[PDB]
Order: C-alpha cells, then structure tokens, then sequence
C-alpha cells in the first residue's frame, strides 16, 4: 500500500541486483531496446570475474546492448547464449566459433515467435527475467514500454523479476504491459537514451516497389509492416490514405508516422477498434518519445498479436515484409516466425493480402535475388506465399502451377537474368 | 416440387453426361472413393475419340479409378493433370514422361489441403465437378458420403455438378454433405463396390511403438489418426480407454473400430460434442457399410476440420501421423496436409502432436534417422512436438539444436548412433 516504501526497499545497484542469480539457471530478457544495459553489464562483469557460470540466456531480437555485454565472445563458456532468433550479433559469434575449430558457441533454439511465451514459461522455464521499464507512476505501476511480446508473460512466470527503470522508456498502455511494484523483485535505475534502429538509405528500386505495393493496399486496410527502408517508404506512399488500421508485429517509425498524420484511425478494425496494436517496438528517439502515454496505441502479448487466427479477424489486412531471395517456386528466404504468422494471417483475412517484396538484384546489379532454388530451409514456404513484388511488378502465386509460378516469377527478375533463369527452370523441369 | 420428375429428367448415360463439358475448362472431382468410375471412364473415352481438349483437372488423393481413366498417360495432352498432392499415380506418369524424352507431363499445384476449397473455387476456378453420391433419399437429397473436404464446396461453385449414384456409397450426415436434387445438373447410376485402401501388415516395431504412443494418450483424448498400419494398430491399444473423441482429417478403419466399440463418446469435445468429425474417409467395405445413416458420425469440410484454430478448440487432442524420415534437427519427411494437425494438437489445451516411424528400413539396413533432410520437408523443425520410434519418445519443444540432436541420435537404432553422432559433430549440431 505504501508504494514509495516498497520502491526504496527494492531499489539497489546493478551489481547487487544481479548478484543473487544462481549459476546453472535460466535467464531471459526483453527484446531489443527492452534489454537492460546496466543490469546486463553487471551480469557480464559477474562472469568476467568467474563468479557465475553455466547461465543459459534465452531471448529474441538481441541488440548491441546484449552483444556488447553478456553475449561478448569471451563469456561464451559461462553465459551460454540460447538464441531463439539469429540476428547480426549471433552471426558474428557463429563465425568466430567456426574459425575456432568449428566450435559451437550459439545454441539456437528453434521455435515459433507466437509460441514464445508458452515455450519460455512452460517447456524451457525462466528463473530470472530482466527488463528495462518506464518510471513508476503514482499508483505503483511500471510500463514495459517498447516491450510486450513474451516479456509480459515471463516477467510474471519467472521466480525473480528484476527491473531497470529508465525515463527514456515510454510509458505504454497495453495488455499486461503494466506491472505493479508488488510484482517486482528488485529495481535499479539508469536513465540513458534507448538504442536506435539504424536509419537505412533508400535504394532507387524501392520507389517503384513502394508504388506497386501501394496499389495493392485498399482503403480500410489493417497494416502489419516489417522494418527497413522498404516498409518506411511504403508508409511514405500511404500518407494520402484515410481510415487505415494497425495490427502489426513490430511497431516502427513508418507506421507511427501514419498514426501521427491521422491516416491510421483503426475505426475499420474488428478487434481492438480504435487502437494501434503491436507486440514490440523498434525505431528512433523521436518515435520512442511519441509512444509515451499515447491512448490510441496498445501493446499486446505475442501469442495474441501473431496468432494467425487473431490477425484474420480484421478485414483487409495487408502484411508487407521484405525478403533477400525468392526462388522459382517461389519460396522466399530472409536470412543468409514473425513474418510467417502474418503471411498466413493476412491471406486468411477477408480481403486480406500478404505481400513479400524485394529488389530484383543485389551487388550493383551483378547478383539476381530471383534464384533457381533456395539453399536449405526456407523463410516462407512456397505453399504460403501470396503476393511477391519486385521493381518489375507483382504476382499472386496462390493456385498457380509450378510452371505458371516459374514463368511469372522470371518476369519479375531483372532482364539481365531472365534468360539464365529460364534455362534453369527447364533443367529443373519446372518448364 | 416433384423429385421423381426431376430425377428422371436429369438421369442419363455417362457418355451424354460428360458430352457437354467444354474444352479448355477446369474440372475437379471427389477424393479417393468419391472419384466417379462410370463418369470418369466416359470422360477418358471422349479424350480417346479426340472429342475434347485442353481440359485441366484439379484434384487431391488420386485413386486407381482416375489413375486408370482420365489420368492414363496417352491422354496427357487432352486431360491435363493439375495435381495438388503427388502420389504413386503421378510418380509413374512423371517417370514415364522423363523416358518419353524429358517431357513435362504432370502439373503440380502447391497448396494447403485446408485452403483447397478456396484455392479451387476462387483462385483456380472450377467449371465442372463430378462426385459419386449415395442414392437419392425420400426428400430429394443425395449425400457426398465418404467425401466432404473441398467436395462440398465445389459441388456448389461449379457451373455444372454431375453426380454418379451408387448404392454402395453410404448416406452420411455432415455440413453441406447433403445435396438437394435441384442443385444437381445430371445423374448417372453405377452400383459398384467402393475402392478400398489396401490393408497392410504390421512389422514388429509397431508393437513397441504402439505402446509408447498409447502411454501418451491421456484420458478423454480427441483423436486424429493418420492413414496406415501404424496408426491403425495404435487404435488397437486404445480398445480399453473411455470417452475418447474424434476430430480427424481422414476417418479410417482403426478409428471406426473405436466408434463401434463405444470407446469413442465424443462427450469430452468442446466442438461437435457427441459426433465424430472427419473430412473424408478411406477404408474397406466393412467400414463403408458401417457409415450408412450413422447419427454419431458427421463429415465437415476440410477448411473447418483442418483449421488449426478449430482443432485446438477441443481439449486433449492427440494427432498421430507417420513419416519416412526424421533428421537430427529434427524436421520430418513423408515423401519419396498433416501440418495442420501438428499445429492444432500442440495448440490444444493438453494436446500432443505425435509423429512416429520405425528406426530402420530395408530389414534393418537403412536408418530412417538421418543427418539432414534432402530438399523440402513435410513437418518443419519449429513445429515438431513429439517424435517416436521403437526406442522411445522425445518432446522436442524448447530443446536447443544440441539437445535435439543428442536425444534424437538415441532414438536411432544402436547400429547407427555412432555414425550419426559423427555426422552431427561435422554439421556442428554437436
């Protein structure tokens, strides 16, 4: 009942906060900007001093904060990274491990992001959860801010929950987004700016792509949008629209701009009418500040947002994702869970469209991103692909034969490669 | 108003019935036993006479009926197979084509079985549909019998619907399973036994395997069982359970036996309480006869039955499917459809998806546990729940790549664990 008394009792230093984490246990943390830099530096220091060991850390969407501290290659023998998604940080480790006599240093845990809450809480189990939070409000609640995802579940299921208060973390309204002090085991404070998503340059091809994509977005569309230069530009094209909605996996600066412009009203959604729904947020300082106390933005846990069945309840969903390669069948590959939840959900939505877009080439036009056959596991299976788009147009693949697929996909390739690809298709018997 | 008058008006010969189908149009037909033999023979003949061309046929689960009629190789240029699953019949055509001068002769259409009704009705478009049906009842309705699937949907969407009345087709109750006479364009009669799935004999491993699986089936389970001896036999170890339910893609003999025995009450299901749900059926004459007018069996369309969200509604779902290979990561491969239930069972409260296979093939000489699947998979590794061989069961959910590989190598036959362990080390699955 005395919230200022509980806060003072629980408030401590980063060093002391992480000091009681058991060796040989399971720890998890928020995603990206949610990762708590002061707590993680102190924990990394505990390993450096040889005072903790055999600590498994299970997580998604790592940022420079985790990579610079606990995930640093030298602590790999004491803090074991159990990544459930592989980003730039793990790729760097993976390469280092290969060069060190094919040593294994990342313990990839295959999973569905939409199942993360259940996997972490039930099959795996998380003993300690750490997350950056907004400042306590006058009723005693902290907000997970940029993060909802699996965090709102694991913050509660973990045997200890440690928070890092940071005034740069927006106070976001959402389902289980708010956590009462009575539910927090320790508090440290570190007011420092949130980590930013790098702003990436627009290549020329995105212009034609954004216009091709934009023709495929109807009024009343309910947007889900990934990150990058391409989706931002698309958001740029949609500024003249009206009455759009948002139900997105990640909330990004392009989408927020449409909110700021009054383009997104959410009045045509079936679920969460009136509110922009997302499961975690990434962007730049201007966007992070804008989320603070916004009543028309509402974070929800990932097992809700990325449930394809939930997605489909909104009419006219448009899912826009990027990929690196598309093959002649055409399966798509985004590497070299998130996305796939929305491909399925958007197709299921009434009037819904799933769009996957890529420029037709890479490397100053020397490499085709339209290829004969993806190498190994794919991102988007060919049975799920709906609409693909390059600077040369768009194709809806649903119901097309293998031959019809190969022929139409080749026509989206750069002219320099159509002859080469046509030959490959006959050799593969796609014809 | 007068059904007897409408019937005689529409009744005709297979020849005349199919004589009007336009060249260059799209046709589809029921699955398996639903494939109308008289109508399809008559259609194949038009192609032989050279009286029809450029006809695309879109379908799933070919049966020797279509295999021996419209699908015969010599007609490939006139009746074009647009296959949405690839089974034994298409393999044979495809192999023959390669021998006929690297000629492309089968068109594969990638799809989700549970999207089949929409893909076919809306993306592809179907003009003529043909399906075997039970005899007209005294209210003027035929039944799709052993077929619902996408058949219920396309019978209505096609410009023309042609039925083959067969007294051997059971009269089955289900959603849209009954078709009024005013919804039918033409009728032919051909009373002949339905196609049977071959009965297959058990191999010894199924005995250990069935036990391991049985032990994973909780009180009041809601079953889906995959076609084949393995699932058929696990049904057998369940002769003793009580209050089981059925919500399955295919209704097979093993499941029907549990119904016959009173083991299945469906009283613990949340959806379709009291009724066994399936989307199409395959078995032998004894099972087909048993379905006739059964009030506790209810077919529903595949876009309902195979919707993972629907599957999950029922508590304690158990999905038992078989496969040919499991790799060390470990995805599964069923080829030389079911993914919906792998997803649905895991989502069910108390649900389990089980995929099982003997650990070896070729008299113990080939391991069915392999390092990495060659090409595209059936069940992806992020979706696999429980995998079973005669050496035990493992729940893969939440396991790391190392944890997956180590427990999986122990499910391989001992002759192979070392050879497999070394491959894993080389792949850095370690």
């Amino acid at each position: 009942m005395d919230i200022r008394a509980l806060y003072d009792e629980k408030l401590t230093t980063p060093e002391e906060a992480v000091s009681s984490i058991a060796s040989g246990s399971h720890l998890s943390m928020g995603m990206f900007a949610a990762e708590p830099p002061a707590l993680l530096k102190a924990l990394a220091d505990r390993a450096t001093r040889g005072d903790i060991g055999d600590l498994r850390v299970y997580y998604f969407e790592t940022a420079k904060i985790a990579g610079d501290t606990i995930l640093r290659y030298e602590l790999n023998n004491r803090i074991k990274p159990y990544s459930m998604f592989v980003t730039a940080v793990e790729r760097a480790l993976i390469r280092r491990g290969i060069e060190d006599g094919g040593r294994k240093v990342v313990n990839y845990v295959p999973s569905n992001f939409h199942q993360a809450p259940r996997l972490l809480a039930e099959e795996i189990g998380i003993d300690t959860f750490m997350h950056t939070v907004s400042p306590m409000d006058c009723h005693g609640y902290f907000s997970l801010g940029v993060g909802n995802d699996y965090s709102s579940r694991i913050a509660r299921s973990a045997r200890r929950f440690i928070v890092e208060v940071n005034r740069y973390m927006p106070r976001v309204q959402g389902e289980a987004a708010a956590i009462h002090i009575s539910e927090v085991d320790a508090i440290v404070e570190n007011h420092v700016p949130l980590i930013e998503m790098p702003v990436r340059s627009a290549i020329p091809e995105y212009t034609s792509i954004s216009h091709i994509i934009a023709d495929l977005v109807p009024d009343g569309a309910c947007l889900q949008m990934g990150v990058g230069a391409l989706p931002n530009l698309v958001c740029g094209v949609l500024k003249d629209r009206n009455d759009l909605g948002i139900h997105t996996e990640v909330l990004n600066p392009g989408l927020v701009d449409l909110i700021r412009r009054g383009v997104v009203t959410n009045q045509r959604k079936t679920l969460d009418r009136g509110r922009s729904v997302f499961t975690f947020a990434m962007g730049q300082q201007e966007m992070y500040e804008y989320l603070n106390d916004h009543p028309a933005i509402f974070s929800r846990p990932v097992d809700y947002v990325n449930d394809p069945h939930i997605i489909a309840q909104n009419d006219n969903v448009v899912s826009i994702n990027a990929t690196l390669q598309i093959d002649l069948t055409g399966a798509c590959n985004s590497e070299h869970g998130g996305q796939l939840d929305f491909v399925r959900g958007a197709y299921a939505s009434k009037g819904g469209r799933s769009i996957i877009a890529t420029p037709s080439t890479a490397a100053k036009g020397t490499v085709s991103r339209i290829i004969p056959r993806i190498d190994g596991p794919v991102t988007t299976p060919r049975i799920d692909t709906h609409y693909i788009v390059t600077e040369f147009g768009a194709v809806n693949l649903k119901g097309l034969s293998s031959t019809e697929r190969a022929l139409r996909i080749i026509e989206l390739a750069h002219p320099d490669f159509r002859d080469e690809l046509t030959q490959a298709a006959k050799k593969m018997h796609l014809i």
